[PDB]
C-alpha cells in the first residue's frame, strides 16, 4: 500500500540537493511529507526531507545528511513513496473565494465554485475589480496547474496561460 | 446527477460552429458524446453534436441545426453536461505499449507502466530505438496532457514539453 508521490531525477546544485518531479496536487504538497520511502528496482530505502522549494515546475529538495552533489547523484531514479494511509482520507467550499494568481503574478480572479466533471474537478474563476480582465476562466484542479494554496492568506498560485 | 464535461465559450468561424473547452480525459473524448445537455443559469436545453475537432487545446464543435455564427453566439456560456450514468463505470494494461507522440510529432517513447500517486495517475514513458532521446519521462494522465488515444493504432497524442 505504498503510493508514489514524486521521483528523484537528478541533482540540483553542488551542496547535495536533488531535483524532484512532484505528483501531488497542489504541486508543492510533496514538501509537506517529511518521511520519504525511496524505492528503486524494488530496492527500498528511507529518507528525511529537511526543506525544499519549487524552481518552475520541478522541485529541489534537501535530504538529511546528503551534503554534496556526488553522493546526491546516487539518489537518481528513486521513487518517492508514502503509505496509502498518510494521504487525506480540501473541501470545495474552502477553495471558494481564493484569489487565483498566475506564475507571472497576474490576478486572474477568485474561485467562485468548483465543478465535478467525471475527470479532474474544474475551478470556475470569476473576474473581480482588481482582476487582470473581464474573462471567466476554467482551470483544472491538478498539480500541473495548482502550484500552491494558502488558505490563511486567501491565495492560490497557478500555472496557467491567461490568453488561453 | 448531471456532470459537466465541457463548456461552450465562443464561436468558431462563421458557419455556426462553437468553441468549446473540454474537461474530459483524453481531451478529445468530449467528441464521443453525441447528446449534449446544455445548462446555463439553471436554464436547461438539449443539443446534438454532429462532428468536431481540436484546434490546439480547444475544440470546435458543429451542432445539429446551428448553421451560422450569429445564432451560435447565443450558445456562449452553456455548460455541456451528461448524466453521471453515461460515464464508464481504460485499463492500465491497455495503455502499456502505446507510442507517445507530442504535439510536434516527436516520439517520446512507449508507456511502460502507470503509477498510482494519490492524485492523477502517472505514465512512465520509456525511450525506444526510434524515440527522440534516451530519457524516461513521467506524464500525468489528464486531458491537459493526453489529447487522443488510439488503441488500435497503438498511438497516443500528448501535449508535453520534451525538454521538461
Amino acid at each position: 500500500d505504498l503510493v508514489v508521490i514524486g521521483k528523484i531525477v537528478s541533482v540540483y546544485g553542488i551542496r547535495g540537493e536533488v531535483k524532484v518531479y512532484s505528483f501531488t496536487d497542489p504541486l508543492d504538497n510533496l514538501l509537506d511529507y517529511r518521511r520519504w520511502t525511496l524505492r528503486r528496482d524494488g530496492e527500498i530505502r528511507q529518507a528525511e526531507l529537511v526543506r525544499g522549494r519549487l524552481h518552475g515546475k520541478v522541485l529541489a529538495a534537501k535530504l538529511k545528511g546528503l551534503d554534496d552533489r556526488e553522493e546526491a547523484r546516487t539518489f537518481t531514479g528513486y521513487e518517492i513513496c508514502i503509505p496509502r494511509s498518510e494521504l487525506p482520507s480540501y473541501y470545495w467550499h474552502q477553495l471558494e473565494g481564493l484569489k487565483v494568481i498566475d506564475q507571472g503574478r497576474q490576478l486572474l480572479g477568485v474561485i467562485d465554485h468548483l465543478l465535478e466533471t467525471g475527470a479532474n474537478d474544474v475551478m470556475v474563476v470569476k473576474p473581480c475589480a482588481g482582476s487582470l480582465d473581464d474573462r471567466e476562466r476554467l482551470l483544472p484542479y491538478t498539480g500541473q496547474c495548482v502550484l500552491s494554496i494558502d488558505l490563511a492568506a486567501g491565495e492560490m498560485r497557478v500555472d496557467w496561460d491567461a490568453d488561453f
